């Protein structure tokens, strides 16, 4: 069935916990397989030692910038960018995982862990899984971010990968 994998995290050096995430891979397997891949790292590279760099609370905690570390940057598995594979999952509240993007069919590495319910996305960013466990951890990370998005400790995934 669908994976289950997992985000490790740290705040300047000190762990935070485990996010616990379900990839929809019967919805959107394309989607499920990049992050998955991403998160076992077994392409050579992905999302070990990068950072959450853009987190808005009461919003959502957005990583996957492994390149750059800032929102220019990341690529996916199977290129520098990939279609929008299906809208049928919506932003139905917090714990959804989601496809950041820069307009239609550009997604890359970069996705988002939501905090509220994001409806306005819909149709506009591609749901792919949920939070299993670690919501707990979310609300930390989401903790340290801002209005700006600017994070004021470094938040960084130590480990990743997949239980399942
Ligand atoms: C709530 C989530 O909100 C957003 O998605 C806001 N947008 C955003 O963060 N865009 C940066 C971005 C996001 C995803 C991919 C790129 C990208 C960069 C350079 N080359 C190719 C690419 N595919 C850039
Ligand atoms: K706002």
């Amino acid at each position: 069935g669908n994976p289950l994998v997992y985000l490790d995290v740290d705040a300047n050096g000190k762990p935070l916990g485990r996010v616990v995430l379900e990839l929809k891979a019967d919805v959107v397997p394309k989607t499920a397989e990049n992050f998955r891949a991403l998160c076992t790292g077994e392409k050579g590279f992905g999302y070990k030692g990068s950072t959450f760099h853009r987190v808005i609370p009461s919003f959502m905690c957005q990583a996957g910038d492994f390149t750059n570390h800032n929102g220019t940057g990341g690529k996916s598995i199977y290129g520098s960018r990939f279609p929008d594979e299906n809208f049928t999952l919506k932003h139905v509240g917090p714990g959804v995982l989601s496809m950041a993007n820069a307009g239609p069919n550009t997604n890359g590495s970069q996705f988002f862990i939501c905090t509220i319910k994001t409806d306005w996305l819909d149709g506009k960013h591609v749901v792919f899984g949920h939070v299993i466990e670690g919501m707990d951890v979310v609300k930390k990370i989401e903790s340290f971010g801002s209005k700006s998005g600017r994070t004021s400790k470094k938040i960084v995934i130590t480990d990743c990968g997949q239980l399942s």
